[PDB]
């Protein structure tokens, strides 16, 4: 896994944040690779490789592949490039916009294969949506950046670190309780984005009106051209009781089907 730092060009940085950036580069000068380096202080370079470990051990056709490593300060973690970027950006770009509904329910298939996945190896996202899924060139989805517990939960840091509202359940704004229900709930949020070409959710209110109406059993209105049908499933994923939820497998069960009608 391990790699010569000199085996690697950055060129255009992508993203830049607490703990570190992500670069779009070459190998060997011939492959197209994406790099994320570690912010020296930001975190353990312990911590930050446990990333790349998680990686090769939950390597799936639907998820983001560890391609290399850098293990000296600055450690580098090196995934190949996604061309159309993140899913979220993709559908506002003139090739996203035209999508069908039919391509458009086979790309969140493809995502509820992924977490199906990761529900099968005993795994949390705990930040599930649109600008943590990568497409590539030939529109194929990958899963990426799970979000890091001691950034999201309940613990002696956040205690003061929140999460992404309008995709969060009710119960883990509440009480902090992050299960592989309440990524259920988020993939349904995750479907408004994708039927709306990456409209945000609950449009018109802010995060703490979206806090207020939920404790009264608000959920959101089906969107105009969102098939009906799609919209109980979403209902399914959006339901008052975590146990109540869908699994993933029944998800992705499900929309390969409206998939093939
Ligand atoms: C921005 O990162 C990328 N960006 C593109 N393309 C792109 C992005 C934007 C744009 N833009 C911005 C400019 N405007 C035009 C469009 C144009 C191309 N391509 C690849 C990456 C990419 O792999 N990133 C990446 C992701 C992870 C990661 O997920 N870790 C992880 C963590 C936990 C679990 C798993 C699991 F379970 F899933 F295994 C994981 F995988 C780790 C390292 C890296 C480098």
């Amino acid at each position: 896994w391990e790699v010569p730092r000199e085996t690697l060009k950055l060129v255009e940085r992508l993203g830049a944040g607490q703990f570190g950036e992500v670069w779009m580069g070459y190998y060997n000068g011939h492959t197209k690779v994406a790099v994320k380096s570690l912010k020296q202080g930001s975190m353990s370079p312990d911590a930050f490789l446990a990333e790349a470990n998680l990686m090769k051990q939950l390597q799936h056709q639907r998820l983001v592949r560890l391609y290399a490593v850098v293990t000296q300060e600055p450690i580098y973690i090196i995934t190949e490039y996604m061309e159309n970027g993140s899913l979220v950006d993709f559908l506002k770009t003139p090739s996203g916009i035209k999508l069908t509904i039919n391509k458009l329910l086979d790309m969140a298939a493809q995502i509820a294969e992924g977490m199906a996945f990761i529900e099968e190896r005993n795994y949390i996202h705990r930040d599930l949506r649109a600008a943590n899924i990568l497409v590539s060139d030939t529109l194929s989805c990958k899963i990426a950046d799970f979000g890091l517990a001691r950034l999201i939960e309940d613990n002696e840091y956040t205690a003061g670190a929140k999460f992404p509202i309008k995709w969060t359940a009710p119960e883990a704004i509440n009480y902090g309780t992050f299960t592989i229900k309440s990524d259920v709930w988020s993939f349904g949020i995750l479907l408004t984005e994708i039927v709306t070409h990456g409209r945000i959710p609950y449009p018109g209110m802010t995060n703490p009106e979206v806090i207020q109406n939920l404790e009264r059993g608000y959920r959101m209105v089906r969107p105009d051209n969102c098939p009906e049908e799609l919209y109980q499933l979403m209902r399914l994923c959006w339901k008052e009781r975590p146990e109540d939820r869908p699994t993933f497998d029944y998800l992705r069960s499900v929309l390969e089907d409206f998939f093939t009608a």
